DNA sequence: TGTGTTTGGGAATCCGGTGCCGAGGCCGCTCAATTGGTCGTAGACAGCTCTAGCACCGCTTAAACGCACGTACGCGCTGTCCCCCGC
């Protein structure tokens, strides 16, 4: 499954009104069982990727670097 | 979510009494500083030599300087997790 699927699941199955954060990210998916050391430039872009496309919001911090939420709009 | 100000409350500080022991003074003594004198020599001074420090010049080339260009490291920001702190 892409880690678009993946990301979105972790960040509704931590939703909150903070947001994950990359290090929460990370935690979720290798409790996933996704490999988040070799792919982890390729979750930096799939997560910049779901930024892109809107479908997450930065709520603080700059790109991959900040924390998260579900775009509910 | 943020922050200027509030206020009871522990903690450091001030003040007065007191008492006690060491610092300051006094005395008797002695031994080390002082006086005077002799004598030896350490060094102050003159004087002489020669070396090695300074100033200069010219030439070559290697190093320093300025500048372009790129990337990688420092630094700021965020997050978390845990391990020292206060009691």
């Amino acid at each position: 499954p892409p880690v678009s699927e993946l990301i979105t699941k972790a960040v509704a199955a931590s939703k909150e009104r903070s947001g994950v954060s990359l290090a929460a990210l990370k935690k979720a998916l290798a409790a996933a069982g996704y490999d988040v050391e070799k792919n982890n430039s390729r979750i930096k872009l799939g997560l910049k990727s779901l930024v892109s496309k809107g479908t997450l919001v930065q709520t603080k911090g700059t790109g991959a670097s900040g924390s998260f939420k579900l775009n509910k709009k």
